[PDB]
């Protein structure tokens, strides 16, 4: 506000609205998130500070945080396109495997970094993965479910995407672990490969059941303790696990192996970002430049 000239509304994110803006003084171009109010947390405003010092090449830089006039502004380094747009633009031919692999690899580095600093993203999706002309991809819009929790929607009547939500969140787990980010990234990896959302649920239960229909209804054997989770119902339909080869054709076996590990039901068996970086799938990783139309 006042020190910035809104150039264009980029989107209506989760907590607020996001604008492309220019610092009327420095002339620097940035992404400005405006947050939705008579209290304002402290554990939050300090969860923010931790994010400011959280600097990594695969994490969008948080430049400034401005709390004024019952509004909270987060100033981020600006990137030119999100992965959702890039995937749509590449739908006819598909993103070449080397670029998919590079993006996945960089995103795992970003996650390995935040997770080692005990920071969870919580809401990874194509729209919050930003890319630039140099072939980089960065994590954006980290969620503070440990600050603003997660109400009925985003901030003003808008359908929240559940497509990338880990099963343990859907089943009512109160405490998320870093594993929820691995699950979301696995769903994104699959989507880049097939050019179709892996689990496109339109409600929590439909989301949950689409996961069950593909990976099999979980039980105590593959997920110890699953039947005692908050929203688990013995009445859940029992679907058999589908052949994984039908899930992401024509991804090679290394890629399928890695994906299967990112999609393990048990949060404790799900591969970590660090371990995923060492998977054979990345033996030939490179950093190609994407063809971006801006
Ligand atoms: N989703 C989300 C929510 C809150 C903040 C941010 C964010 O920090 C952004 S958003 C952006 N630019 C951009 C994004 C999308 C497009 S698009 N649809 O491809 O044309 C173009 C530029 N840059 C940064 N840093 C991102």
């Amino acid at each position: 506000m006042e020190n910035f000239q809104k150039v264009e509304k980029i989107g209506e994110g989760t907590y607020g609205v996001v604008y492309k803006a220019r610092n009327k003084l420095t002339g620097e171009v940035v992404a400005l998130k405006k947050i939705r109010t008579e209290g304002v947390p402290s554990t939050a405003i300090r969860e923010i500070s931790l994010l400011k010092e959280l600097n990594h090449p695969n994490i969008v830089k948080l430049l400034d945080v401005i709390h004024t006039e019952n509004k909270l502004y987060l100033v981020f380094e600006f990137l030119h396109q999100d992965l959702k747009k890039f995937m749509d633009a590449s739908a006819l031919t598909g993103i070449p495997l080397p670029l998919i692999k590079s993006y996945l690899f960089q995103l795992l580095q970003g996650l390995a970094f935040c997770h080692s600093h005990r920071v969870l993203h919580r809401d990874l999706k194509p729209q919050n993965l930003l890319i630039n002309t140099e072939g980089a991809i960065k994590l954006a819009d980290f969620g503070l479910a440990r600050a603003f929790g997660v109400p009925v929607r985003t901030y003003t009547h808008e359908v929240v995407t559940l497509w990338y939500r880990a099963p343990e969140i859907l089943l009512g787990c109160k405490y998320y672990s870093t594993a929820v980010d691995i699950w979301s990234l696995g769903c994104i990896f699959a989507e880049m490969v097939t050019r179709r959302a892996l689990f496109p649920g339109d409600s929590e239960i439909d989301q949950l059941f689409r996961i069950f229909r593909t990976l099999g209804t979980p039980d105590e054997v593959v997920w110890p303790g699953v039947t005692s989770m908050p929203d688990y119902k013995p009445s859940f339909p029992k679907w058999a696990r589908q052949d994984f080869s039908k899930v992401v054709p024509p991804l090679d076996e290394d890629g399928r192996s890695l994906l299967s590990q990112m999609l393990h039901y048990d949060p404790n068996k799900r591969i970590s970002a660090k371990a995923a970086l060492a998977h054979p799938f990345f033996q030939d990783v490179t950093k190609p430049v994407p063809h971006l139309r801006l």
